[PDB]
């Protein structure tokens, strides 16, 4: 059955592509701005902006883009004479969604939309710190390696929720405990009837993220309590630092940018009949084969920008840098030794200044993912607590059977965390 679950996500990826394609020849894009990935990144929220109709289920936008919510837009870069320029394109929400359907040959392809979102929160996951939205809600800025998927739209629903880290549900969980304290009627009426099934919505998914049995008995708990006060806020935390050692089960998946699936597409590339596996070689192939470009900014290293969307393209944000060196074959450097900023560009940036560099996402191997008497029980489990890579080992590109596994070195002594010494822009 894994042949027909390939041929799914090789269809859902064409269709991006496709749609791409459609977009491109629509702005009439060049193929270096069609392959820029600020522009890829307009034309993959255009289209998750057209099917959301304000909904907050694959993104959220600030009230200026709710002045006509018929409409949807954003910043599209050309080079005009070696410099480069921005203008705001606005397309109609429906013209949007018809091209969609066209490129997806009729259907929905609502499996493409997640595809786009989950590639923006590991973008996101890859470029913001999260510490201050910590401190804000009560919670340790420690947890900062457990916020996979912290930036995910407000109603993300199944899609998101697989890729939500342990923290990014304890800090909605707590977001939610918080507004009961403040709020009366909270858990009252129709409201808090809603509100109480997206509270244990919520709670056992948490609960299923947990692979000892203590640590999803005492999730059990919270999920019983019909009015959450400080005794559930207190469980949640003191869970929450338990999974700093005792690991939890997040899903990473690489989501690449439609300028990735856009110009395979268009060189003949046939996902459907091919196939298709975020897991192995097929994301890490598709980037060796791959030319991305991304506006540069005066005074930053084109390498750590590399290093920024090289770690998004792999869901690698939260994943242990002494590992990542390894696979890429380059050092992958902490956010704080990066001396870059986002690849998004800010409404105010001036684009004299702007310049633009190619980005260097190839990697030298490629490798597969495979993702009270309760607090004494999870308490003592911690004591018994090194780099750990559990799997065959590391494929050179050529050996695509994976028959022949390279056995990895690392120096433990080096750093292995990406948020040590987080010096990167708080989200907003
Ligand atoms: N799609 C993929 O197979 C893919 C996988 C991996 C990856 C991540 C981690 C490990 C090490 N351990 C972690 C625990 O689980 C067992 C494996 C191996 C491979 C990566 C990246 F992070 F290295 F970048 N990128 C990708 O694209």
């Amino acid at each position: 059955n894994a042949t027909e679950i390939r041929a799914s996500v090789g269809k859902m990826i064409g269709g991006i592509g496709r749609f791409y394609i459609q977009m491109c020849t629509e702005l009439k894009l060049s193929d270096y701005e069609g392959r820029l990935i600020q522009n890829s990144l307009t034309i993959e929220r255009m289209v998750l902006s057209a099917f959301d109709e304000r909904r907050n289920k694959y993104l959220e936008e600030h009230p200026s883009a709710g002045k006509d919510p018929k409409k949807t837009g954003g910043p599209i870069y050309r080079r005009v004479n070696g410099k480069w320029m921005r203008e705001l394109i606005l397309y109609d929400k429906e013209e949007i969604r018809r091209i969609w359907r066209q490129a997806n040959n009729g259907d929905d392809a609502t499996a493409g939309l997640t595809h786009m979102m989950i590639w923006h929160s590991n973008l996101n996951d890859a470029t913001y710190q999260r510490t201050r939205a910590l401190v804000r809600t009560g919670m340790d800025p420690r947890m900062c390696s457990l916020m996979q998927g912290s930036t995910l739209p407000r109603r993300s629903g199944a899609a998101g929720a697989a890729v939500k880290g342990v923290g990014t549900m304890v800090m909605e969980l707590v977001r939610m405990i918080k507004r009961g304290i403040n709020d009366r009627n909270f858990w009252r009426g129709e409201n808090g009837r809603k509100t109480r099934i997206a509270y244990e919505r919520m709670c056992n998914i948490l609960k299923g993220k947990f692979q000892t049995a203590a640590q999803k008995a005492m999730m059990d708990q919270v999920r019983e309590s019909r009015n959450p006060g400080n005794a559930e806020f207190e469980d949640l935390t003191f869970l929450a630092r338990s999974a700093l050692i005792l690991r939890g089960s997040v899903a990473h998946k690489s989501c690449l940018p439609a300028c990735v699936y856009g110009p395979a597409v268009a060189s003949g590339y046939d996902f459907e009949r091919e196939g298709y596996s975020l897991v192995g070689i097929d994301p890490f192939r598709l980037l060796q084969n791959s030319q991305v470009y991304s506006l540069i900014r005066p005074n930053e290293n084109p390498a750590h920008k590399s290093q920024l969307v090289w770690m998004a393209c792999h869901s690698a944000a939260f994943e242990d840098l002494r590992v990542l060196s390894f696979i890429k074959g380059t050092k992958v450097l902490p956010r704080g030794k990066l001396s870059t900023r986002g690849v998004q560009i800010a409404s105010n940036e001036n684009m004299e200044t702007m310049e633009s560099s190619t980005l260097e996402l190839r990697s030298r191997y490629w490798a597969i993912r495979t993702r009270d008497m309760r607090t004494e029980i999870i308490r003592m489990m911690e004591s018994a607590r090194d780099v750990s890579f559990q799997g065959r080992g590391v494929f050179e590109l050529s050996d695509e059977k994976a028959a022949s596994p390279i056995v990895p070195s690392f120096d433990m002594s080096n750093e292995g965390s990406y948020f040590f010494g987080d010096n990167a822009e708080e989200y907003d």
